[PDB]
């Protein structure tokens, strides 16, 4: 029923630029929305990836990787999934296992990969593909993690056991200034909740 | 070690504003990003998303998720209910509020996350997480009244959660749909648990 009559650029930066949308509603009337998306999406299937790294290691649990780092649009420290946008020409698998890597130092192996899925639809087009990653963490690749950041990534890796998810997030947010991403408070969540 | 330096606003919509915002990067380096705010925050949140948990005796428990036209993608989209949250509303009322409004549901509060951020490297958009029970055994779930405000256009679709991430994939197979981020993690942590 519903689809795009018109996409007008209001402003453009180098990264982001906001869009107004005019679409055509189901009654058959037309209506408008601000639309927000990126500059650098060429040909991916998604503009980034976000990876769920389960680090697995003889006579552990099983724990999830996770990154902290300053956002500036949030101002403040945020607690996510590793992730980074698709290079040209760069697969979403690839991509997630180089992000991870990056981020944590850890070298993965791809078990899954989702379609695009977004990321705040009603505000924007942004969309990642989700890779699920197995970390072997008794192979000597992945004993002395060392993060190899980009220029200006500054990224601390945490590491909480999957079977406490939820509340080893719950007291991080306690101790400190931090935000969690929904992504990683959903995935908790469903955790707490099978 | 990090903090914000200044914000300047580079356009404004009656929705949605971009900044740029500059910020001191770890090693003493001035920085700029280029970020989205809403223009409508007050609130815990800017918004809430709802978790709804169907539970009747009998049936395998659902999870009511919404199909919804959403500009910004071009395209329809699969989310958890949700919405914003209005000036002096709690998070509980606003979840109750939209679950009912979209969904025709009437739940119970079970749980409900801090302020978590939807896409930190982009916005500072963030909501709270509400996990809601419908008994839907209950005479006023019986014909659940969806209550759409002026230009909301809505359908449900009651998935089971006990194999939630195959028919979400079925759903993107079948329909080209985009499945939202935090659905498709919530579902994915169900397979992957224990
Ligand atoms: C790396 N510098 C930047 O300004 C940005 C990257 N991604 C954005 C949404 S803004
Ligand atoms: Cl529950
Ligand atoms: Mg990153
Ligand atoms: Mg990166
Ligand atoms: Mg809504
Ligand atoms: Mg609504």
């Amino acid at each position: 029923k519903q689809y795009i009559i018109s996409e007008e650029l209001i402003s453009e930066g180098k990264w982001v630029k906001l869009e107004k949308t005019t679409y055509m509603d189901p009654t058959g009337k037309t209506r408008t929305w601000e639309s927000v998306k990126r500059t650098t999406r060429k040909e991916q299937t998604a503009d980034g990836v976000a990876v769920i790294p389960v680090l697995q290691r003889t006579l552990h649990y099983e724990c999830i990787v996770l990154v902290k780092q300053f956002r500036p649009p949030m101002g403040g420290y945020c607690i996510e999934f590793p992730a980074g946008l698709i290079d040209d020409g760069e697969t979403p698998e690839a991509a997630a296992l180089r992000e991870l890597e990056e981020e944590t130092g850890y070298k993965g192996d791809i078990a899954e990969c989702s379609p695009a899925v977004c990321m705040d639809p009603g505000l924007s087009n942004c969309t990642i593909h989700i890779v699920t990653v197995t970390i072997n963490g008794d192979d000597a690749e992945n004993a002395r993690p060392k993060p190899k950041p980009g220029d200006g990534e500054f990224v601390e890796v945490i590491s909480l056991p999957k079977n406490d998810l939820l509340q080893r997030l719950d007291a991080l947010v306690a101790e400190e200034h931090l935000t969690v991403d929904a992504r990683v408070y959903s995935y908790a969540l469903a955790l707490k909740h099978a």
